[PDB]
């Protein structure tokens, strides 16, 4: 369907506009590679990991695939996700409420 990078720049592009701080902390596969995104909350002092999954009729929707205040954990599985898949993409937005930015629905 949409090209990673594609999905990757509106992402960024939307939370730059919401007065997010967004980087590329990894680059993967420009057509295919799946994306883990980062959202950090810079007020609460906390921070969330994103990964993709899909419904049982192939709707697209964010999980957490691990969960900790303490941030350290989540870079640590973000390290050990690009060595399971060497396509990965990983986005870091760091912003005063803690927004993620994303479209999709996504898993509390």
């Amino acid at each position: 369907l949409l090209s990673t990078d594609i999905w990757v720049a509106a992402l960024i592009r939307r939370a730059e506009l919401g007065g997010a701080f967004a980087t590329v902390a990894r680059k993967g596969d420009a057509r295919a590679g799946a994306v883990l995104v980062k959202a950090v909350d810079r007020r609460e002092g906390t921070a969330r990991l994103f990964s993709e999954a899909t419904r049982g009729d192939g709707e697209r929707f964010w999980m957490q695939p691990v969960r900790s205040t303490f941030e350290p954990d989540l870079d640590a599985y973000a390290e050990r996700a690009a060595r399971i898949d060497p396509d990965i993409w990983v986005v870091e937005i760091e912003d005063r409420d803690g927004r993620h930015f994303l479209t999709e629905p996504v898993e509390s």
